[PDB]
């Protein structure tokens, strides 16, 4: 029943996918995303500096996705990261790391492109991860790289998923994860932030996954996060904190979109009830004491 061996082909990883995804109540296509996500990781993960500590940390929703699993999590599509040191290095390093490959997995990635982003002194880049298993084309993973924000890449979280071990690739997932408080912090910047006129802000789905981050911090003490705001809210020179999560009159099925898949969790089920959950989480936040 679970497979001895791994895959042989292209063929049979898709086909072995498509039973787990209804073996356990998944979409497809959202597994493959998945497993698409934690091979780049693993690429990722091989990225060392000369003491072995990782060059680059995930973040983002692929992050919220591991921490919380594929039921739990909404659906995202790129792989975000932050890179501890120099970004120009980084694609040349995971290009190698593609090239040799991990358990049948191999990746060519596409030019790295930068991005404006005010608030940030070195701009992020994107490019995007061209996936085969065996040789033949399998996915394909956006990818951004982002650099270091004050102490956003000091520490790490290591997390796993048993995707691949359900199909019969058995080699062990750890991926370098960003911790909560700088995922909060930097959510709690974007979702409030004003855009330049033109641009407007759609980032409604902050406000789901903020409240996915405040869960997983339990009964946590908040002053770490409570800095890692502080530092990104100073860093990026913009609004102060502690801000306003104010909510724009397009959010209301942005934000249910959001939602979607997402019936079983306790979530505000309304954007302004999302607003007002965030927004007192803010508060508690700013409270936070030594
Ligand atoms: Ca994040
Ligand atoms: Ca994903
Ligand atoms: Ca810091
Ligand atoms: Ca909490
Ligand atoms: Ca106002
Ligand atoms: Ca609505
Ligand atoms: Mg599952
Ligand atoms: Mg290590
Ligand atoms: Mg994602
Ligand atoms: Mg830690
Ligand atoms: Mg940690
Ligand atoms: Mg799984
Ligand atoms: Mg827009
Ligand atoms: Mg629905
Ligand atoms: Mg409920």
């Amino acid at each position: 029943k679970p497979y001895s061996s791994p895959p042989t082909n292209l063929r049979s990883l898709r086909d072995r996918l498509t039973q787990v995804a209804e073996r356990q109540g998944v979409v497809f296509g959202r597994l493959q995303r998945h497993v698409a996500m934690i091979v780049v990781a693993q690429f990722a993960a091989t990225l060392t500096d000369d003491t072995g500590a990782p060059l680059l940390l995930v973040k983002g929703g692929s992050s919220l996705e591991l921490r919380r699993g594929i039921p739990d999590s909404r659906t995202a599509k790129d792989f975000d990261t932050v890179a501890r040191r120099d970004i120009e290095l980084i694609h040349e390093q995971l290009a190698d790391a593609g090239e040799t490959g991990w358990e049948g997995f191999t990746a060519i990635f596409t030019a790295p492109e930068e991005i404006d982003v005010p608030g940030m002194p070195v701009k992020p880049r994107r490019f995007t991860a061209k996936l085969s298993y065996r040789g033949r084309a399998f996915a394909t993973v956006p990818i951004e790289v982002s650099s270091v924000e004050a102490g956003n890449a000091d520490q790490f979280d290591t997390l796993t998923s048993d995707a691949l071990g359900l199909v019969g690739v058995p080699a062990a997932v750890a991926v370098p994860c960003m911790t909560i408080p700088w995922q909060i912090a930097q959510k709690l910047h974007a979702v409030t932030a004003v855009l330049e006129e033109p641009k407007v802000n759609d980032r409604a789905h902050d406000l789901v996954d903020l409240q996915l981050l405040e869960g997983l911090l339990l009964d946590a003490d908040l002053m770490p996060t409570r800095s890692a705001c502080i530092a990104i809210f100073e860093a990026r020179a913009q609004h102060p904190w502690p801000p306003r999560v104010a909510t724009l009159p397009h959010w209301p099925l942005i934000y249910a979109g959001a939602l979607e898949g997402l019936d079983h969790l306790e979530l505000a089920r309304t954007v302004d009830a999302a607003a007002q959950a965030v927004q007192r989480f803010v508060a508690r936040i700013d409270r936070a004491t030594k």
